[PDB]
């Protein structure tokens, strides 16, 4: 578990090291990891058990399975999932639920996803839609037999359109985070534990990379 | 977290006592490759937290800047295998204090680089293997053509010097394998294991498994 303070400056530390750029923790790594071994749990809870097309032998006409055979389908959203995704599909290896991931940036190169289940990986939703739009696109261009979307944060207070997220890790309040995947032009991206962003450094760094 | 590799009753490579029937050896297990990134991550850090570059966060200054959030690093981690590797090599190179942002591109090139502003800068690249040394030979060729950066280096988490049919030599590599065709940790047949915590030997009977297309 990791220790929150302040520093002599009155800035945020975790574990001794300052964050300047930082308002308050919303959550830290030991919590972040938690909440995912938890959720991890919750998808096998809800995957291992069903069935879906069989792309191994083609020559089947049964539905399979969730094996390695034809695992559970998870694309993740680049660039603020990758993180998030790696940690959750070893997390997800530890409960024994066969998955392959493909990398969608707003494109995948999986293509036989039609009758299979599903699983998006999404660093945030906020007003809802980054979501809205991509199962909408996904279900029109691939009809999976199942869609679901997973979150690391969910800000419901920031909905502003027909969306609720499945699974959600954490449930965070309408204010800008970073840290762990969120970042202000790629900055804090790679921190362990994510941050409420001091509103004075939301303008910090606005040249393009 | 030191792990204990052994053999179930059917004979089949164990690590904590879960079964891997596709492993026919273990090269590293979690803590053996988590040790290693530690350490290459200090290397990382001692061989850059003192360089300088150019100034992009204010275009109006001449001199050389030093590697901060303003002008960090520039990562570029090669899709899809080295995404977990990324991933966990940032979050070590931040416990060092190393400034750094992430892009990635793919290479068969699929998807390319959004990041513009690599000229003069100190770019390294993070994949996750050299085995014929190919794949990075033609990347750090395109990557000085079309950028010119101030330097370009390549961290690779697995260097497989055994299967080398071009001259390619990374600068920074964490593990060494041999000459065999690994799984887990980021490696994959048609994307299986990739999400396993350890690097093991894939068995020959395994190597077309999963002959259909994703
Ligand atoms: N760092 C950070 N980003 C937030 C946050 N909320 C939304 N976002 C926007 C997340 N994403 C922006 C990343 P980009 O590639 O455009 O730079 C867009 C996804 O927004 C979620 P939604 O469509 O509003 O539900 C937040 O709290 N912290
Ligand atoms: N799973 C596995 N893949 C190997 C191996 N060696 C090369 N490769 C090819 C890795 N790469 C593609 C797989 P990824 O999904 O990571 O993008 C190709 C890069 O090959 C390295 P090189 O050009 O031969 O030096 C190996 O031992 N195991
Ligand atoms: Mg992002
Ligand atoms: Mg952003
Ligand atoms: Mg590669
Ligand atoms: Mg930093």
């Amino acid at each position: 578990p990791n220790f929150v303070g302040r520093d002599a400056d009155g800035n945020v530390t975790v574990d001794g090291r300052s964050y300047p750029m930082a308002e308050s923790v919303v959550a830290t790594e030991s919590t972040i990891h938690r909440s995912m071994k938890e959720m991890a749990q919750t998808l096998a809870n809800a995957y291992k058990t069903l069935k879906h097309r069989d792309t191994h032998n083609k020559g089947n006409s049964a539905l399979a399975p969730i094996t390695d055979e034809n695992p559970l389908i998870i694309i993740s959203v680049l660039k603020g999932s990758y993180i998030f995704t790696a940690d959750m599909v070893r997390y997800l290896g530890d409960c024994g639920l066969p998955n392959v991931v493909d990398f969608i940036r707003i494109n995948l190169r999986f293509t036989e996803l039609t009758g299979k289940h599903v699983l998006i990986m999404e660093d945030i939703a906020d007003t809802g839609r980054t979501m809205k739009l991509l199962v909408e696109k996904i279900r029109r261009e691939y009809r999976p037999a199942s869609l679901k979307v997973c979150v690391l944060v969910d800000k419901p207070g920031g909905r502003v359109v027909d969306f609720k997220p499945e699974f959600v890790c954490l449930t965070a309040p309408t204010r800008y985070v970073v840290g762990y995947g969120f970042e202000v032009n790629d900055r804090y991206r790679n921190y362990r534990h994510v941050f409420v962003l001091k509103p004075e450094y939301a303008k910090r760094y606005p040249s393009k990379l």
